């Protein structure tokens, strides 16, 4: 048994586990070192217009440490500036994979109560970021899933759930808690007030299986869309950080290797075997990371990931400027006159292509997870968007303009005229917004015994429109 | 030293060596095992198509064992049917990775004398396949590379040469002698009776490096063409089994493994240590090729070299079919008026993106050797091929045929109809060469002393055209 059988007051806070467990709390909290924010809007621009009429063509970034989950999710553009708990753009199910406060709220007052409602409608409840919480029990301190959509999703694929999983698969399936394409499943209930509420569940498209052509089944089968093309007016599908789908697919998921073997490496000192818990890049600390299995030069094996990723750009980049063009030249036919009837194929074979590309860059990691699969995807999606462009030549043509030339997106400026992105409306609203409704929430938390300062020490110096300028 | 320390008399025969190695003879005789002729044209109709105006429309086959090879030579449609020494569509270039009596003739006659006239000036003379003086010394028996070129191409690209390497670059480079890509090369001479003379001499192109774009920039320097398409008149690049060239640049490469790691692996007994020289497929003998380095079951091994084929076939079908489909629109375009000024773009793209997806399959091992190389190829392949047809579409549209919809070729029947290949008549030509020249030149060889009848045995029962039961 623990020291801590029957439980943890105050589990939420990871602060409440460091006297038990010291060790792990310390380099649990080094996550804070990885605080660099990459701008993938500015480093690939052609995403804003993959984006455009969806909110990561207002802002998205690179993941960096779990320190900082909670702070970028508030951050973010994407969640915009609501003004109470009743307004904002997203709703509650955005919490859900960045905070140990999630399950304790589930645990209280149910799954769909919590995922009904808006984002803003738990700001002073859901201020802990990634904690101990969040995959461990904390009688046992075993590791646990505390989310019900992970063996939801796991069962609908054939897979075994979290508590029939070996332990070795357990070290990876308590990182898919968050590390999984998802989608909001809009879901009627009923209170036992019996009042009708609606909730927005998150939902893992996993029924058909997991791979990416599967999940496409999966969203054509109930003819689902995550939002509208702003300029092609395709019924898109937006793929998010499907790290766990991809990494199964790849060589050292199907040899048993687990993510915690790489970026949560064990340390023995003794007959005592601690887990680093600063979870980041495996190559800054390959000796304990890598060399564990592989026997060579720690430069070859890194020169080696290097050529994954400069492959994956390669095909990324041709990928991403045809399904741009697929996108910019259908709405040019729009323009002119053109049918959705005569639009169809056409906005079919972009929203696969899309969704293929984006099933293979929206996981940071897969280039490496599974370098294979997703050369084979970004080749696939740009395949659909090239039948797409052939087929738009000729709809051009029937309208005169077959000498059209897309316009040119190679900055994130141009991308976002393009996609009709007012940033500095945006951006100013934001800031109205933190410098008050997020301070309430932050003040309030405190007060009521939900937050720790302590945890917000260089928690908000950096977004992608600010920068303080170190963390 | 060894016990032939003088050298061996009749050295191009291997049965000569069998007195002094036994046991190598003995494996080195069983390729004769493999003899499974497996037509790639009809396999891959699509090739047909990609090849129309070149021999490989004709015949192209799968390798099979090294005991064959000489006889394939002689078999395939691409060497016609000569009536003499001075008659026939190819040079004598083509006996080259083919005999062991080839450095015989080039330590006898030179090296130009030897790249000098038709394939059929050497029939009688170069009558022994891929054999032990192709890759030994007769009088250390150390392993040497015999042909000049290798070394020419070695340096060329920066890399040591032959007799500066390590033992174990060596146990590659021996088959790098043939297994790469190449091309003729006509060179002008002056033998010593001071008459004129040409030659086709296999030159390697790896002046610029030995990647498939250092290659492609190598060929266009010098405006090079292998030949002009049948159907769309695109100055052509044929790759040919670049196996060591991808085989570098892949992982095992880049660790050092070579070739006969896998495919001649050691057997120990004792203190001493033998080669297989069955060379084949490792798959079939896994416990000394691969689970000599990698731990876990056969089985699993093999599925995952599986999944490599699959991923590579699903790419090369998209992209040999778009290659297919921009011949075939260009030849349409052609048909209609189209200028070469406005189709030097297009011939530019395909002249690219076959040369790029020929590379890719031409090594039919490089799926497995540098996987990933080999789909981003076919994917940039594939990509140069769709800008062709981007463009093509307005330039159909131009001479009003925007709705034109590329004849199919999904059966090797079609394809060859298609790329006018008279199939019957190669054949019927064919057969009689066999049966008159053939057996004249097999006659003499055995007059001679130059070959030995026991090295024909089952040699001459299968071929893509013609199938005795069983080799
Ligand atoms: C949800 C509760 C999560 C769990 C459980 C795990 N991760 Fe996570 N991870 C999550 C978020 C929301 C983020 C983004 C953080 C940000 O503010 O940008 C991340 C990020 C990572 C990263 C990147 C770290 C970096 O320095 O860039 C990695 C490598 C990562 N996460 C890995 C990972 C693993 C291996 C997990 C299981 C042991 C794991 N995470 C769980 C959310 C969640
Ligand atoms: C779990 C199933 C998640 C849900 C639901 C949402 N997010 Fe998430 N988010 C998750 C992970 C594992 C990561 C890191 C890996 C990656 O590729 O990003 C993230 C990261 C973010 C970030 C930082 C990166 C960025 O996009 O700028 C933000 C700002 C973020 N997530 C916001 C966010 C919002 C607004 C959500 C609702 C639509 C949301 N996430 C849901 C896991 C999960
Ligand atoms: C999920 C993303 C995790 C978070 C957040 C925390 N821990 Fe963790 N922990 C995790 C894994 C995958 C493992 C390895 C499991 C194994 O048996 O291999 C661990 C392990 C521990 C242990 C056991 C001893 C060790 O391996 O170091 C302890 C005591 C532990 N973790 C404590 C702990 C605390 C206090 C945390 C918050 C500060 C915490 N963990 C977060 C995954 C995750
Ligand atoms: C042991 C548990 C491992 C750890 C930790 C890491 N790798 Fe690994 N790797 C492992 C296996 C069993 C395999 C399968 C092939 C084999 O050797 O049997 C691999 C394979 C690779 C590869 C090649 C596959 C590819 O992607 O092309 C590379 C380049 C590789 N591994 C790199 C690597 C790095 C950089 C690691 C640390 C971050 C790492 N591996 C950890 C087993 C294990
Ligand atoms: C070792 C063999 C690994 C396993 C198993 C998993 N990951 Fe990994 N991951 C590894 C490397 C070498 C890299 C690339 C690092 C680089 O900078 O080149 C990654 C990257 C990620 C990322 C991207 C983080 C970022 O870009 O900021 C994430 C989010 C990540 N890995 C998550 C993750 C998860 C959840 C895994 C299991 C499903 C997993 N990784 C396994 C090495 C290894
Ligand atoms: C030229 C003199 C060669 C040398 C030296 C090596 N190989 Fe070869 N190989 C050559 C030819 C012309 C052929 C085609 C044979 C035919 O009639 O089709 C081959 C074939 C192979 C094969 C395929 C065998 C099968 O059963 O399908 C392999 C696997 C192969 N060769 C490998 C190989 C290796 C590893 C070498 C060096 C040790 C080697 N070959 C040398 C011509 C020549
Ligand atoms: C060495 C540099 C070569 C030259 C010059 C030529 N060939 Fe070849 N050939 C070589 C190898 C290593 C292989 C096996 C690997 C492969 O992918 O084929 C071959 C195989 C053949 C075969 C059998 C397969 C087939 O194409 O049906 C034939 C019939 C053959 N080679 C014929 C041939 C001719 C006519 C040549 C002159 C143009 C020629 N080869 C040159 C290596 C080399
Ligand atoms: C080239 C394609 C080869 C042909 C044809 C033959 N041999 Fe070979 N042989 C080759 C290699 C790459 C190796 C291994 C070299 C090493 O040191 O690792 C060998 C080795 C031998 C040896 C040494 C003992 C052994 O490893 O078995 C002998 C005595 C030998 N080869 C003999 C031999 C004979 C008699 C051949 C013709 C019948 C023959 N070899 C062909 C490559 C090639
Ligand atoms: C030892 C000399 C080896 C032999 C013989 C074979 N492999 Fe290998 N393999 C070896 C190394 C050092 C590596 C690099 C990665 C690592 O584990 O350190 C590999 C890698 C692979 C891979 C993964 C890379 C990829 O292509 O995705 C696979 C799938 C693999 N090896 C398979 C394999 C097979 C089937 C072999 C026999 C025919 C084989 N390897 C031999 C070292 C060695
Ligand atoms: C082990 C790690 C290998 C090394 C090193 C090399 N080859 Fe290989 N080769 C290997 C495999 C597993 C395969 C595929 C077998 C299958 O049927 O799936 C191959 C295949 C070839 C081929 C194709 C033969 C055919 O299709 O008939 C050739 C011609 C070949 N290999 C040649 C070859 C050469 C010359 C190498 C060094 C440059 C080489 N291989 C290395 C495994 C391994
Ligand atoms: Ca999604
Ligand atoms: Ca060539
Ligand atoms: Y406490
Ligand atoms: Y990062
Ligand atoms: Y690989
Ligand atoms: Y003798
Ligand atoms: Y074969």
């Amino acid at each position: 048994k623990t020291a801590h059988s029957q439980g943890i007051e105050g589990k939420a806070m990871s602060e409440e586990w460091a006297r038990y467990y010291p060790r792990q709390f310390d380099s649990w909290k080094k996550t804070k070192e990885s605080d660099n924010i990459t701008d993938m809007l500015k480093e690939k621009p052609a995403l804003v217009v993959a984006w455009a009429g969806y909110p990561f063509s207002k802002d998205y970034n690179a993941p960096r440490g779990h320190y900082y989950a909670l702070q970028d999710n508030i951050n973010t553009l994407r969640t915009g500036a609501p003004v109470d708990g009743k307004t904002g753009p997203l709703p509650s199910a955005c919490w859900t994979c960045k905070s140990p406060d999630v399950p304790r709220i589930i645990e209280q007052d149910g799954e769909l109560e919590y995922f009904t409602g808006k984002w803003a409608k738990y700001g002073d409840e859901i201020v802990n970021t990634i904690g101990c919480y969040n995959c461990h029990d904390d009688k046992s301190a075993e590791l646990k899933s505390k989310v019900p959509y992970l063996d939801r999703g796991l069962s609908a694929a054939g897979f075994k759930t979290f508590a029939e999983s070996t332990h070795q698969e357990k070290r990876s399936l308590v990182c898919a808690q968050c590390h999984v394409e998802y989608y909001f499943k809009k879901t009627e209930w009923k209170d036992d007030k019996g009042v009708d509420k609606t909730a927005m569940v998150v939902t893992l498209p996993w029924s058909k299986g997991i791979s990416t052509e599967q999940m496409e089944a999966y969203y054509d089968e109930i003819n689902f869309a995550d939002w509208t093309h702003g300029i092609s007016k395709t019924p898109m599908l937006k793929a998010q950080h499907p790290d766990w789908e991809l990494y199964k697919t790849g060589i050292h998921g199907q040899k048993g290797v687990s993510c915690a073997d790489c970026h949560m490496p064990y340390t023995q000192e003794g007959a005592v075997k601690y887990s680093d818990h600063k979870v980041g890049n495996p190559l800054d600390n390959m000796d304990k990371s890598c060399m564990n299995c592989h026997r060579e030069s720690e430069q070859k094996l890194k020169d080696i990931v290097k050529q994954k990723f400069e492959r994956k750009e390669f095909l990324q980049d041709i990928a991403f400027d045809n399904i741009g063009k697929a996108h910019l030249e259908t709405g040019k036919a729009m323009e002119l006159g053109a049918t959705d009837a005569e639009l169809k194929e056409i906005r079919t074979h972009i929203r696969h292509a899309q969704w293929r590309a984006d099933m293979a860059i929206a996981g940071h990691g897969s280039f490496f997870h599974a370098p294979e699969e997703v050369l084979r995807l970004l080749a696939s999606g740009n395949e659909e968007a090239q039948k797409a462009r052939i087929k738009l030549v000729k709809v051009l043509a029937k309208y005169g303009a077959i000498d059209y030339v897309a316009p040119d997106f190679e900055t994130k400026e141009k991308a976002q005229k393009l996609a009709k992105v007012d940033m500095e409306a945006f951006i100013a609203e934001k800031l109205k917004f933190k410098q008050t409704l997020e301070q309430e929430w932050k003040k309030q938390a405190i007060a009521k015994g939900r937050l720790n300062p302590e945890s917000l020490k260089g928690v908000d110096e950096k977004s992608s429109y600010y920068d303080k300028t170190k963390k």
